[PDB]
């Protein structure tokens, strides 16, 4: 319950870097990757575009381990 994940806050084109424009925190479900992590996934990259409002989950983050 109240586990913030990473939510796309702009549509996030394949094989781009992170930044924090484009990423929110929010209350969805299922729990993708947890609000805390923003940080680290700053210059990371996504494997496949993420449209808006989507939940960042582990395995669209290359890179990406907790």
């Amino acid at each position: 319950a109240n586990q913030a994940s990473v939510v796309a806050n702009q549509l996030i084109p394949i094989n781009t870097a992170l930044t924090l424009v484009m990423m929110r925190s929010e209350v969805v479900t299922p729990v993708g990757i947890p609000a805390k992590d923003i940080p680290r996934l700053v210059s990371m990259q996504v494997n496949r575009a993420v449209p808006l409002g989507t939940t960042l989950m582990p395995d669209m983050v290359k890179g990406y381990a907790a």
